[PDB]
């Protein structure tokens, strides 16, 4: 599939639009449910395998903010996808135009680190000190600073992705020391299980470290706020437990 096709036919824009509107208004209802301010949450829409005509039809719809699995796909979509956005009065990753934030949300190979670095403003699959301090490091030297969120796993399985939950104050803290990165919340996959004792133990999980974080008041700490959490499958419970960014695509695409 070319990812970079930037035109896509009357039919699948409706699908899309449809999707997102849908999605937009199961984030309010569960908003609502939740007694939660309006506009507390945000709508990422995760467009990987989608190409530039889809995406764009996402932003069109109501998307302000996308996030990418695979850097070889933010390659190949950037350009195209920066320029679309700039038309239709939107600012891209990395005056007065509303920014779109352009994050990388799957694992991130280091060697693929300086790949992403011109394009996205935001990593979200941040899972160790180790990765941060190669990200730290590739940042400095480039001259700026790139957003990060720390990946926790809170799926149970220590075979998955993200930190150990227990340690994820700890490796919060160092990675507040590095300089080029910015701490911007935590982020989690949470666990495909259809029990919703488990997936909600884990979001709250994400959010009482959160909280710890941002009482901490260590060197770096202070803009530690977000929480990535909830996708097509979860968004309910996911917000219910306070998630400022819930990722999407199934739902939208």
């Amino acid at each position: 599939k070319n990812l970079a096709n930037e035109v896509i036919d009357d039919a699948r824009a409706r699908e899309i639009t449809d999707g997102v509107h849908r999605v937009l208004d199961r984030i309010a209802a569960a908003e609502e449910q939740a007694g939660r301010e309006a506009g507390s949450v945000r709508l990422l829409a995760a467009t990987k395998t989608r190409d530039i005509g889809e995406i764009m039809a996402a932003i069109d719809a109501g998307v302000r903010m996308i996030g990418e699995n695979r850097p070889q796909e933010v390659t190949a979509k950037a350009e195209g996808l920066a320029r679309r956005c700039a038309e239709r009065g939107f600012s891209l990753g990395v005056a007065a135009a509303e920014h779109i934030p352009f994050h990388l949300i799957g694992q991130l190979q280091s060697n693929k680190i300086g790949k992403v670095l011109p394009v996205v403003d935001t990593i979200e699959s941040v899972d160790s000190i180790d990765l941060a301090e190669k990200i730290s490091r590739r940042a400095v030297a480039r001259g700026i600073t790139v957003g990060v969120l720390l990946e926790v796993n809170e799926s149970g399985e220590e075979s998955k992705s993200g930190c150990d939950p227990a340690h994820a104050i700890r490796i919060a803290q160092k990675i507040g020391t590095l300089d080029g990165i910015e701490l911007q919340g935590l982020m989690t996959i949470g666990a495909h299980v259809h029990d919703e004792t488990v997936i909600r133990r884990g979001f709250s999980h994400l959010r009482k470290t959160r909280d710890l974080i941002l009482a901490s008041g260590e060197p770096g700490t202070d803009r530690c706020r977000e929480l990535s959490m909830g996708m097509t499958g979860d968004m309910e419970l996911a917000i219910a437990e306070g998630s400022t960014i819930v990722r999407v695509g199934t739902a939208i695409f």
